[PDB]
């Protein structure tokens, strides 16, 4: 599968692609305002994620720190990023179909549009100003809007017992971004795409 990661934000972001235990393609790259980064994800990839990182500082060896989405301090991400991260989640070639979605379960840092570049399905988008409207107890000092589970670490916010309902914090992400997961047991906004589809991830799609 081909993913075109486009940065339409006015600021530089550091794109990141990982499946949890391994990097997707290079795993991470700097994206200036307007730059595009095309990566190749192996078919059958399960649990792949793409997100943006803000205010990063790496050395010549690719080791550093980001204010949002830091993946163990590496420019090329092998693990998932540190919240708050707007997540482009996808599972490819699952019994003949691809499944994509946008998730606010791990917070919000950059607006994002997750659309296919091939026919067969629609795209998802979470481009509201969640950071500007973020509740006080969820505002991340380093930028972005944390999720309730990251802030308070309770069973109800993290849905650890598998029995959880929507909260006042999750209803905030759902109100500004109804097409994205607000919590774990939220009504699925997953889009079913044809198998072996190609996609484009656009940071700040309305910029």
């Amino acid at each position: 599968a081909t993913f075109e990661i486009v940065n339409r934000c006015s600021y530089t972001v550091w794109a990141a692609a990982s499946k949890g235990d391994a990097a997707l393609d290079a795993g991470g790259r700097q994206l200036n305002s307007g730059e595009s980064w095309t990566i190749n994800v192996e078919p059958g990839t399960n649990g792949g994620k793409i997100w943006a990182r803000t205010d990063c500082y790496f050395d010549d060896s690719g080791s550093g720190i980001c204010k949002t989405g830091d993946c163990g301090g590496l420019l090329r991400c092998k693990r998932f990023g540190r919240p708050p991260t707007t997540l482009a989640e996808f599972s490819l070639n699952q019994y003949g179909k691809d499944y994509i979605d946008i998730s606010n379960i791990k917070g919000f840092n950059v607006p994002m549009n997750f659309s296919p570049t091939t026919r067969g399905c629609r795209g998802v988008r979470c481009a509201a100003d969640i950071v500007g409207q973020c509740p006080a107890k969820l505002k991340a000092p380093g930028g972005g809007c944390n999720d309730a589970c990251t802030v308070f670490q309770t069973s109800e916010y993290c849905c650890t017992t598998g029995k959880c309902g929507p909260t006042e914090y999750s209803r905030f992400f759902k109100r500004l971004c109804p097409d994205a997961f607000s919590y774990v047991l939220d009504k699925p906004t997953t889009v079913t795409c044809p198998g072996s589809s190609n996609y484009r991830v656009t940071f700040c799609p309305t910029a």
